Parts: structure tokens; C-alpha cells; sequence
């Protein structure tokens, strides 16, 4: 349950723990615009198996990743899954350098944020004439 209304705005800090929630809104919202009735509970548990967490990259940047196991069953399996990911934003233009597939898996916040921290990057600063 996420939140999202125009109230005051005052100076206030989000620690680590914090910003797991910011980043959680900001992606579903690109799930929900797109009809994705299940939400993001967990960030952490949210990017394991690289599933769900495709199905927002997909869609802020309008693209599809093939690389993109879908079926996730191994414990390596959905490595590539996350994997798959970092490499293509990669491509678009985003610092992925330091992170890793598999701290990811394990629900690794100092992790997980870390890529919610660049993703949300590419789209900032986008606008064409």
C-alpha cells in the first residue's frame, strides 16, 4: 500500500531504509499505469527473480528484453533474469558499474537501491521537441 497525493512538502531525509519505499512507488506506478493489478510489497523481495522487476523496466523505458528468462526456477535461473536487466540499461545510457546480480538475489538492500537509484536516472532529464 503506496500513497500519492499534493500535500506539504518539507526537508526530510530517507534513509536506506526509507528510500526502498520512495523507489517502490516511483516503479509501481509504471506497473499500474500498464493494468498490473499486483503491486511491489517487498523492494527487496521484488527484484529476486528479476520477473517483476522487468515488467516496470520494460515499461518506463517502452521496450522488451528477450534476454529475459521469464521462468524463473534455479537459483542461478534468475540470475540471468536480473542479470539481463542491468545489461540493458546499461545500453541506455546507465551507470550499472558496482552493482551485482546476485546481492540482488539475495535481497540485498545497499543493492537493490542502488539500481532503483540509476534506473529512475534515465528517465529524469528526458525531454524531446
Amino acid at each position: 500500500g503506496s500513497s500519492g497525493s499534493s500535500g506539504k512538502r518539507k526537508p526530510v531525509i530517507h534513509g536506506l531504509e526509507d528510500q526502498k519505499r520512495i523507489y517502490t512507488d516511483w516503479a509501481n506506478h509504471y506497473l499500474a499505469k500498464s493494468g498490473h493489478k499486483r503491486l511491489i510489497r517487498d523492494l527487496q523481495q521484488d527484484v529476486t527473480d528479476g520477473v517483476l522487476l522487468a515488467q516496470i523496466i520494460q515499461v518506463v523505458a517502452n521496450e522488451k528484453i528477450e534476454d529475459i528468462n521469464g521462468c524463473p526456477k534455479n537459483r542461478s535461473q534468475m540470475i540471468e533474469n536480473i542479470d539481463a536487466c542491468l545489461n540493458f540499461l546499461a545500453a541506455k545510457g546507465i551507470n550499472i558499474q558496482g552493482l551485482s546480480a546476485e546481492e540482488i538475489r539475495n535481497g540485498n538492500l545497499k543493492a537493490i537501491l542502488g539500481l532503483f537509484f540509476s534506473l529512475s536516472r534515465y528517465k529524469q532529464q528526458q525531454q524531446q521537441p
